[PDB]
């Protein structure tokens, strides 16, 4: 639902994530978890992390943050025409991971805050609004897939 110009602003700021996927991923998860503690309960592998210092040392957290943004990236790059990339994610998150649409809103917030915290200079008003739209489109399509699979959108 983005203009070609909005996609270009998205992909340009995503270029900065691609220069350090894992560090960005780590910081999004830690923002997510510190901001919304209940989200951490969906990760059996990350219970034992009782502080931001434990989260920061966790090599598995960092790997997972890398896996997560690499997938998000694959989606963003398709600029809307992302059905093939989006389905497997909606499938696994609607079924095996039991991730509610609302949590998708929290991680979208955390993504924006990380971008804003690491790249304040490049993440101006126009880039912010385009990234918000792109994440909103991702959330909306995930929710439409969940409802088609028989789950809550
Ligand atoms: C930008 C949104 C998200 C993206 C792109 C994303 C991506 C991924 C990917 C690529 C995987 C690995 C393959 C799979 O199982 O599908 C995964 C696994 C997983 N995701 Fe997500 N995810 C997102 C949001 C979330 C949120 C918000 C939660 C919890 C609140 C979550 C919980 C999980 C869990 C629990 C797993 C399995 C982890 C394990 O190996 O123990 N995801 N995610």
């Amino acid at each position: 639902g983005l203009s070609d110009g909005e996609w270009q602003l998205v992909l340009n700021v995503w270029g900065k994530v691609e220069a350090d996927v894992a560090g960005h991923g780590q910081e999004v998860l830690i923002r997510l978890f510190k901001g919304h503690p209940e989200t951490l309960e969906k990760f059996d592998k990350f219970k034992h992390l009782k502080s931001e210092d434990e989260m920061k040392a966790s090599e598995d957290l960092k790997k997972h943050g890398n896996t997560n943004l690499t997938a998000l990236g694959g989606i963003l790059k398709k600029k809307g025409h992302h059905e093939a990339e989006l389905t497997p994610l909606a499938q696994s998150h609607a079924t095996k991971h039991k991730i509610p649409v609302k949590y998708l809103e929290f991680i979208s917030e955390a993504i924006i805050q990380v971008l804003q915290s690491k790249h304040p200079g490049d993440f101006g008003a126009d880039a912010q609004g385009a990234m918000s739209k792109a994440l909103e489109l991702f959330r909306n399509d995930m929710a439409a897939k969940y409802k088609e699979l028989g789950f809550q959108g």
